């Protein structure tokens, strides 16, 4: 069946904005996962998971009698798709159970791990999501084998379909670099937003870069991909050595024995894949990666044996039974237990990527420090494991249950507690009138509040106006935020704040975070009034101001908008058309196509454009909230042509007289071009639509202002 | 960006069931189009459309100063995508404005027509849908040129994204037959459900079959395609000769002058396409089809000239200025007006497909009859135009406004008016108890009501339980309906009905249509009771019984389920896997994936399978409403293998003992295989879900029972 994607493969795809609809969701529209989880007996789930660890099923027998290792790997791969560049991937939506992740080669036989968990899922039902369960399983595995974890937060709601994520352009699993869809260029530069070295891998190739078993060059790949997952060198060493303290790899026989991945398997396989024709196809005969390494003398118990082995022996390159490169400690004694035969023992072995921890000079310092001080290793690993598995959960206000760690971590972009009365509706009205009487314009007020709130992304729930981080480094200096204009607006707002807070009794005060948002609401209300309409924009106080010391400047860099179509802004020239970047932004803001459409048309006429550009400002009443953008965009009396100087800027001229009327970008004109967006623009451009436009505008404005307000959830 | 479709192009696509979500819809969730249109001043719209007909815009000048022809064509192509096989296509959703139909070659320069209508759309806003406006414009064109139409109904609500339709497998526009994706096989057999001869055409190729200008062979294609759009010979001749009484074709120069279709054009084209480099690119220089034919001496006025010309001349094959095959009248004088130059005239001309109306023996008789009796022609055309443009609107209860024809037409599958008091809740309780006391089983009651209601399809809003057509030819004899079992159920119900109606005072009575549905409800209630749950099933009376004479047996044939996964039924072997057919049926019933999931698991355990097959009946308590199907499907204790005799039937055996537990089909096992369906199965299979399953089941049951209840809308 030939589709629209076949005929017009480069048209813009809006269906990414309409995923996660009430139609695909089996739970009722009032189902609240946090309320369900808050009543789960978490201890009882953990007791059942502890019992599972040593309850082997014959269809996938447990190595050494213990599934710990398998489940740790599972929870690390659930979390390890995360990319800091866009916040997509991670464990927070349980996406490992859907395509494509359920069938990535690096996820082989994690289908078995997830099936082992079905009896417990089934028992507790909707009170524990698959997403939470994957991570809790990992934690209980660690605890069962003697490792004390840093804690655990529930609250990851299940999703019901695949997320739309750019995982790369390769058309072949595990394609080595420099092919026709190479994700690498230049001096081994990985393209943003990707965070893995090959299609279907989590971070790196365990044999070495494109299969070359050089521990030193592998270290470079490790460092680059982990950094793109927001982990530094200390976290990286702790996580890899930590994880490889447990379990084993599987490569008992040749890879050509392994059949189709789950999404390609037959129906009889009932959601499992990678069925193997090698001997029994499982247990002692298992094939997963093709490597056959067991790192420690006690693979079912926490120890410091990984670093004892890594530094205590000299290593020799060898091949697994499937032919993959690995390392062995020649002239070690056979001290490693076999997974199934009590009478066999083996020599210590390592992956190329394990030896990286010893032969990269920066890693070696850390690994030596951990080797000599295993208590420091255990602490670092616990913290890094918590970060790994929580990094995409959002603000601490979303963390549920009795095991949440009380320590506030810098990476969490923490927001201080509010300990005072909040402003009420009368106070808000008074502050709004002061803001408007100060001389701040509609444009300044809407631009500033937009800049503060629009850093939110739903992928990892980072960003938003809570914290007033717009006043701090680095946000205050981002080009899109117009630093000089910004600094003058914030100086005026801070004087209003100081005056108002000074006049209060009884502890009442307003945060700068709240006032930024409230000032934005006042600007929207004034715009409406300028157009002849009396509207109240809703406002919910309770934001707090974070300090510079509570703000990791380097981690904030990934939230800088380099493209924001809502402000007609592009920081440089990109391979991706600006309209595709607009839709990507809308997706991160959690907007539907109608909401993206209303919001952009309004912003245009309110003066939100960076640099006060006239592009797309299709009105003669700038700073009045009207549907002028749409009515003028859709006027067939104007003809549009790209400019000589820039093919991405367009002149609109009267079709009869030739007179210049307007200029716009691709972001503006896509609303007149794309057949689905034009259909939405037509609604808002109709003669009966003024009231609808204003109402839908205020609602989507308010939605943006509240994107990070999990304290009110 | 590589997608799931790229990696696993044969996995099942569920996103067709979650289309038309509240996310993509710009109107509020309580927007009711029928109420909006009922307040439109239809007369005022029609005045504006009359004015438009002769208001020529320079960007697309009006042929002969009148856009009527162009608008008639536009309305006929809006309607002319309809296929009776599935009810998909047609004018009823205004899909012409979306991909792919907005860019089909046969729709060239209809983008211009629709843009001419933007000022009117804009003026009336949400009170008139594009879907309705396309047809109304057609009607007004006809009236403006002197033809009296049969009437007009509003009520086609706009849609906001492309409908999912199989339009064929060809990868090239206009591909001639016998290619690698040929829609033809055998002795020119067009594949169901298609109703056009080539990809991008409405019905047939105007030059003749695969471009061969044989009017006799073209007639064969015309008759086959029109029949697949529900039109017989008389309607076909009337529509083609009716339509070609007006306007002209456009082929002034070579087709290589014409540029990209709308979905391919640049952004500056603002939603238009087919820009032409030939001379002025428009008006006298227009190029649309490539053909250059003007049929009548007064192309802007109703006349009897089409048939006078077709029979009054002998025809000679010639070529247009673009090189297309067409015909010219031998020895005729130049009597046809030019569209733009008052000093030029032209000889009569015709398409190959026009000459079909004379050289096919059956068409010739009709065309002669119309030539000799122009009043019969005019009436047949009016009737056929109303059918064409209303065929996919559904029951007369959906028809809005003051121009609706009072005459009831057989093709409308009419339902008689109810003229007596309806049963109330006390009566329904009494009838349910009689039904249960008669000895009818849960399985008989659920199967019957399912058979009656599940003929509904949302594509053209045909079918459903209203009418009691299950008791009439041909439904009573369809294999999926189990004719012998069905006859005995209906005999029992009709005795209960006769007894009840005989006891009533005043004119209260119950229809057999209502009682079938009510008996179904009683069976679901009894099933719930069998499982230990106290459940009332909602029931809305008001269905009436249609007669045999109100039921066109040939037109009902397209509603026969040859595949119904909900009854584990397949009539024969098809190219399409049975699970794809299941999803297609769910789409026609308007079901979401969760609703399809719940409904099939329930039906299985209630005994709805055709022929009492055990396939998928994963319970030991058949006829009890439980979640057993899901709990047993997902039990990893069971292993599934395809059988020796049939690879589409599977055996489930205890994984340890080898003992046979169950059998199922691909439709059963797909819920355990496909990662999104299994995710939904897991919700209903969990230990906390029995009450949720029963509740969700009753809701989806009731939805299906009410699908055709536009009298309650
Ligand atoms: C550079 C980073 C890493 C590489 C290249 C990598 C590579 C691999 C490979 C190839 C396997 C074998 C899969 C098989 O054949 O069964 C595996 C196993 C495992 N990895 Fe990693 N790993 C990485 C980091 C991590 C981290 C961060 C963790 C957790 C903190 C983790 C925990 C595990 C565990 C527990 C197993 C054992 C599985 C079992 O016993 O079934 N690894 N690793
Ligand atoms: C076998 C069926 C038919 C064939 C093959 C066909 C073919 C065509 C073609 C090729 C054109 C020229 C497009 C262009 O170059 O502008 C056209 C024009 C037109 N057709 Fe048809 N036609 C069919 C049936 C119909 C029917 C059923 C109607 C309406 C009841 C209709 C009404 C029109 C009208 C009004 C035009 C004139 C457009 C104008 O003035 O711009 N035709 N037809
Ligand atoms: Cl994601
Ligand atoms: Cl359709
Ligand atoms: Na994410
Ligand atoms: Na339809």
């Amino acid at each position: 069946g030939t589709s629209n994607r076949d005929w017009w493969p480069n048209q813009l795809d809006l269906s990414i904005l309409h995923r996660h609809s009430s139609l695909s969701d089996p739970m009722g529209k009032d189902f609240n996962y946090a309320q369900a989880f808050e009543k789960l007996d978490l201890a009882a789930v953990k007791r059942d998971l502890h019992a599972l660890m040593t309850t082997s099923q014959d269809w996938w027998p447990a190595d050494f009698g213990h599934y710990g290792g398998l489940f740790i790997r599972m929870a690390w791969h659930s979390a390890g798709t995360y990319r800091t560049a866009d916040g997509r991937g991670g464990a927070g939506e349980g996406q490992q159970r859907f395509a494509p992740l359920n069938s990535w080669p690096a996820n082989a036989n994690l289908d078995k791990a997830r099936r082992l968990l079905w009896p417990i899922k089934q028992k507790y039902g909707r009170a524990i999501s698959w997403a939470d369960l994957l991570i809790l399983t990992g934690n209980v595995a660690l605890e069962s084998m003697g490792f004390k974890t840093f804690g655990f937060a529930g609250g990851r709601a299940d999703t019901w379909e695949p997320e739309d994520v750019y995982w790369g352009s390769e058309k072949i699993w595990l394609e080595l670099s420099g092919g026709p869809n190479s994700r690498y260029s230049g001096d081994r530069q990985l393209e943003n937003p990707l965070a893995a070295v090959e299609m279907g891998l989590i971070y790196v190739n365990p044999e070495g870069p494109d299969g070359n078993p050089d521990p030193v060059a592998a270290a470079r790949d490790i460092r680059d991909t982990f950094a793109r997952m927001a982990m530094n060198d200390e976290e990286t060493v702790a996580l890899i050595a930590g994880g490889h303290t447990f379990g084993k790899t599987h490569g008992a026989g040749p890879a050509s024995n392994v059949g189709a991945e789950p999404e390609a398997a037959g129906i009889e396989a009932q959601g499992l894949g990678w069925k193997s024709a090698y001997r029994t196809g499982k247990g002692a005969d298992a094939i997963t990666s093709g490597l056959e390494v067991t790192w420690t003398t006690t693979p079912t118990q926490w120890s410091h044996n990984f670093f004892e082995n890594l530094f205590g022996y000299e290593w020799e390159l060898t091949k697994s039974p499937a032919g993959a490169h690995q390392w062995v400690a020649k002239g070690a004694d056979a001290v490693i237990p076999d997974a199934f035969d009590p009478s066999k023992k083996h020599r210590p072995t390592m992956l190329t990527t394990d030896l990286s921890l010893r032969f990269d000079p920066a890693y070696e310092k850390i690994s030596r420090r951990f080797h000599e001080n295993p208590e420091q290793f255990a602490d670092a690993f616990a913290r890094a494991w918590f970060k790994l598995t929580h990094r995409d959960m959002g603000p601490r206000a979303r963390y549920l249950g009795p095991e949440v760690p009380a320590e506030v971590l810098l990476w969490q972009d923490p927001i201080p507690a509010v300990d005072h009365p909040l402003i009420d509706a009368a106070d808000a009205a008074e502050l709004k009138a002061k803001v408007l009487a100060s001389g701040l314009t509609v444009s300044q007020l809407v631009s500033t509040a937009w800049a503060a709130a629009s850093t939110f992304r739903g992928s990892d729930k980072r960003g938003g106006a809570n914290g007033a981080r717009i006043r701090l480094a680095p946000q205050k200096d981002w080009e899109a935020n117009q630093p000089e204009q910004l600094a003058a607006v914030l100086e005026t707002l801070e004087a209003i704040r100081t005056a108002f807070n000074g006049a209060q009794r009884g502890g009442k005060q307003v945060s700068l975070a709240d006032l930024i948002v409230l000032a934005g609401c006042a600007g929207v209300e004034q715009a409406a009034k300028n157009a002849g309409h009396a509207v109240t924009v809703p406002f919910a106080p309770g934001r707090a101001d974070a300090s510079q010391e509570q703000t990791d400047v380097e981690s904030m860099a990934v939230l800088e908008p380099v493209a924001d179509g809502f402000r007609n802004y592009l920081k440089g020239k990109y391979r991706v058309p600006a309209e595709v970047l607009l839709v990507d932004k809308a997706q991160l803001l959690t907007l539907s196509a109608p909401e993206m459409t209303v919001l952009l048309g309004g912003l245009r006429v309110l003066g939100a454009n960076v640099g006060q550009s006239r592009h797309g400002v299709f009105t003669a009443r700038e700073q009045a909230l009207t549907n002028d953008f749409f009515v003028n965009l859709l006027d067939m009396g104007t003809e549009w042509k790209p400019t000589a100087a820039d093919a991405d800027v367009f002149e609109g001229r009267d079709r009869a007289t030739g007179e210049l009327k307007w200029t716009g970008t691709r972001v503006d004109l896509v609303f007149g071009s794309h057949s689905q967006l034009r259909a939405l623009a037509e609604v808002y451009g109709s003669a009966d639509a003024q009231e609808k436009f204003v109402r839908d505008f205020v609602a989507v404005w308010n939605k943006v202002m509240n994107l990070d307000r999990f304290d009110l959830a």
